[PDB]
């Protein structure tokens, strides 16, 4: 009644887009450490129960396509959908290998009006960057926005540690709030959660 | 499943805190903005909801941009040492990133910046709540929460706002026993299935926020 329904066959798909290397025309540096971030995210979100797939050094057209196809799959037997973006990024925009893609554009494939099979289900985007309305049920968690080369992103280690420890007994906003705290206190900038959720989200039934 | 309750915000203070309501109904003609019929009724419900919670509520009306900037700056300079939190509620016309005074637009970011950690030493580690109905070493930005009436928004000349009616209902039933994100989530659901619009919460809180004990 007050939780998103989790009585589904699978938890859902998790697309991790991992961008380490960038083109000539972009002029942005190798993000040393994401292979430690993405690998940790893979275990976290896998241990949660997501069908995780990692995609490396994506173009904008590829990210767009990758997400468009994802949105076009059938999610009837899924509880939710997760996308994780590791890249560079200016305000309101993310980076492929071959330029810039707006984050609005990636998410738009999943709005209530374009992906009937995810309607009334959580759509979760995690971004770290160096009768029903169409915007309901999205959540964004940004990190801002700094990456360590040997340990990873302050944000990723906290999110992963907390998820391994409390992924099954804490609501999504609790988990994220404790991530906000650990990033501010232990490692100076803070993450940001944007929530259009309409129920509590637990990763268990 | 369900939960009960050093992960919470400290509530052991004399006062819960200030709650500043800005009720902009009437705009200079040169702005081309129209009277916001219904907003008096919103500001009333809000004043009662927040007083009932424990807030020292103050209501300002038909404010200019300089007035809005000044009363916020001065509030940021008061001594909040004995308050658990702070709240501001903006009712006005709005556009992307901006809010309307009676005479113009002013960036929402400039209004909230007065309360950053480096500029308001006495609300440090304390939640700073901003509720915006705009019909279209510590990180300095920590412990802010923004609850906007819509994503980057209607109202009823006779019934009031959607958001406010919902927010205020949920605050009376559950304001003293639900966590702030639990409350705001339920408001989201009600503005969604009670009536073509969805509110939007931006949280940088570092703890859970309960308005009690
Ligand atoms: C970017 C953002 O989320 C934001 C939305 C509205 C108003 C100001 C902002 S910026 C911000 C965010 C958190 C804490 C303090 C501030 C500030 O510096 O006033």
């Amino acid at each position: 009644t007050y939780q998103y329904n989790m009585n589904f066959e699978k938890l859902g798909k998790c697309i991790i887009i991992n961008n380490k290397n960038f083109d000539k025309v972009t002029g942005m540096g190798v993000r040393n450490g994401t292979d430690k971030d993405a690998e940790a995210l893979f275990k976290c979100f896998r241990s949660l129960g997501f069908d995780v797939i990692v995609y490396n050094d994506c173009s904008c057209a590829k990210m767009q396509d990758l997400l468009k196809k994802a949105s076009e799959e059938d999610h009837t037997n899924a509880a939710c959908f997760a996308c994780i973006l590791l890249s560079h990024g200016e305000e309101n925009v993310i980076y492929g290998k071959d330029g810039v893609t707006p984050i609005k554009d990636l998410t738009a494939h999943f709005r209530g009006d374009r992906c009937k099979t995810l309607l009334e289900k959580p759509k979760l985007f995690f971004i770290q960057a160096c009768k029903i309305p169409v915007e309901a049920d999205f959540l964004f968690a940004y990190s801002t926005s700094w990456r360590s080369p040997g340990r990873g992103s302050w944000f990723v280690q906290a999110l992963c540690s907390i998820l391994e420890e409390h992924g099954k007994d804490l609501e999504i906003m609790q988990i994220l709030t404790r991530v906000n705290d650990r990033v501010a206190r232990h490692f100076k900038q803070i993450p940001c959660v944007v929530s259009m959720l309409t129920k509590e989200l637990y990763f268990s039934q």
